[PDB]
């Protein structure tokens, strides 16, 4: 676009995460001594859809695009580099004396502020999870993995038939009828919050995948994690209302966390 770069501006240092689809590297942009992350693929417009969505989004809590290389293979997307990796591994491995309750709360305020931004732009993410969040210094958390993100035309996006999703993060109307909406991102946010409050447990632990929809339909929701405040649990419960209209908006979610945050 106007976001092209010459391949030779960047030195690929080491690999961070390979794919069945494609791989991820850390590199240096010589011309500024800046560390960047570089995503790539081989044997286009899918990989590119992610590029196109990140062009349009500019919020301090969404991993920022720095450029692209998309006239010749290998094709590159380049972004700022998050030094402490994905949020899930960060939670599982941190010092709990260093990440307190108040840090966990801060992390959630950041995420709700990125989604507040994206809801107003009418983008859906479609893969909210703690594995798809990235961490930086000072406990900056940034939302990432935008490869299923889409600008919606109205209020619902329907994915193709035959399309399979991570069950424990996906809203029931999405599992039943394949319908995504901002409200289905709300649900996954809920599930993300519980991953945070538990320092990185797996959702529905010890429940067969095959039973989740049904359990849900008959009323079951995950329980309050140990140490999690009532109001944060009630918020996380509102995210899981069976009816998408009944769930909160990301404005409201953001409002509730900023408020809790300032009151500590
Ligand atoms: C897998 C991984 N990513 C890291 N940082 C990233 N920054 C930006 C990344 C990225 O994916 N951006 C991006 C997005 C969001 C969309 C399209 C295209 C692109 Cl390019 S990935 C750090 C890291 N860690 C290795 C383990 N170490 C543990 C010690 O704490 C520390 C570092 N591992
Ligand atoms: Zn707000």
């Amino acid at each position: 676009d106007k976001w092209e770069m010459e391949r030779t501006d960047i030195t690929m240092k080491h690999k961070l995460g390979g794919g069945q689809y494609g791989e991820v590297y850390v590199g240096v942009w010589k011309k500024y001594s800046l560390t960047v992350a570089v995503k790539t693929l081989k044997e286009v417009e899918e990989f590119l859809k992610e590029a196109a969505v990140m062009k349009e989004i500019k919020h301090p809590n969404l991993v920022q695009l720095l450029g692209v290389c998309t006239l010749e293979p290998p094709f590159y997307i380049v972004t700022e580099y998050m030094p402490y990796g994905n949020l899930l591994d960060y939670l599982r491995e941190c010092s709990r004396e260093e990440v307190t309750a108040v840090v966990l709360l801060y992390m959630a305020t950041q995420i709700s502020s990125a989604m507040e931004y994206l809801e107003k732009k009418n983008f859906i993410h479609r893969d909210l999870a703690a594995r798809n969040c990235l961490v930086g210094e000072n406990h900056v958390v940034k939302v990432a993995d935008f490869g299923l993100s889409r600008l919606m035309t109205g209020d619902t996006y329907t994915a193709h038939a035959g399309a399979k999703f991570p069950i424990k993060w996906t809203a029931p109307e999405s599992l039943a009828y394949n319908t995504f909406s901002i409200k289905s991102d709300v649900w996954a946010f809920g599930v993300l919050l519980w991953e945070i409050a538990t320092y990185g447990m797996s959702p529905y632990p010890g429940i067969d995948l095959s039973q989740v929809y049904d359990l849900l339909e008959k009323g079951y929701r995950m329980e309050q994690p140990e140490g999690c405040p009532p109001k944060v649990y009630e918020l996380m419960r509102a995210c899981w209302k069976w009816s998408p209209a009944d769930r909160p908006s990301f404005a409201e979610t953001h409002q509730a966390f900023e408020t809790m945050f300032h009151d500590s």
